[PDB]
DNA sequence: CATTCGCTCTGCTCCTTCTCCCATCCTCTCGATGGCTATGAGATCAACT
């Protein structure tokens, strides 16, 4: 019971720590691969016993580019998390000064608290995963390609080299399953590499909507 | 002043309802459809002078 809730906090882990690399932020290679019995010994087996608290667990990580932009990971202990809890991490994330966080939640989140989400997203970007969808990493399975987050100039470069406009290329909605992995919002491009059993490699942009 | 209570507002099921669609082309035969009589008033303007 333990034993399986243990199981669970590192997979998750893991896998948030996994997620943070491929977006960019600066993660050790240590914690990157963090062993079950390593875990255990950092924050616990019994986390019945609060031990570990999943206030333990949150994660902390900047940018490699600038070491100022900085995201929280959060993973609140109640099961279905309302307004309150938002405007704790909100008030925490306005003293600390950090723009963006992951809130990590059990069982699900309320409507108020998928309101609040919505209504601070300019200055705070918070993002809801449940702990199911963090228990494998999607971008490891062999049916998902790899996905690259293209820049700003990179787009230009693409959109005047093939001399169409944004609306022509395919699209990926901002709640796919990999595009909510990246964290890629609504007009931003992802280039996407496959192999192909025709060409050997092929590339395809999809715009998010 | 820490509840506590009551009241408004989502949003998640489970119906009922309703609307849509159902291979291509070609030949033949057969049935069915298949619509007053007549006398008056009376307005028009084509057309004679």
């Amino acid at each position: 019971d333990d034993e399986e809730e243990t199981y669970r906090l590192w997979k998750i882990r893991k896998t948030i720590m996994q997620l943070c690399h491929d977006r960019g932020y600066l993660v050790t290679q240590d914690e990157l691969d963090q062993t079950l019995e390593e875990f255990k010994a950092q924050f616990g087996d019994k986390p019945s016993e609060g031990r570990p608290r999943r206030t333990d667990l949150t994660v902390l990580v900047a940018h490699n580019d600038d070491p100022t932009d900085q995201m929280f990971v959060f993973f609140p202990e109640e099961p279905k998390v309302g307004i309150k809890t938002i405007k704790v991490y909100c008030q925490r994330m306005q003293e600390e000064n950090i723009t963006r966080a992951l809130i990590v939640v059990q069982q699900g989140m309320t409507p108020s608290a998928k309101q609040s989400l919505v209504d601070m997203a300019p200055k705070y970007i918070l993002e809801q995963f449940l702990q199911q969808e963090l228990l494998i990493n999607i971008t490891e399975h062999e049916l998902v390609p790899e996905h690259v987050v293209m820049t700003k100039e990179e787009v230009t470069e693409l959109l005047a080299r093939y001399k169409l406009r944004e609306n022509q290329l395919p699209r990926i909605q901002a709640g796919d399953p990999v595009a909510r992995y990246f964290g890629i919002k609504r007009g931003q491009v992802v280039k996407i590499i496959r192999p192909s059993e025709t060409a050997g490699r092929y590339i395809t942009y999809r715009l998010v909507q």
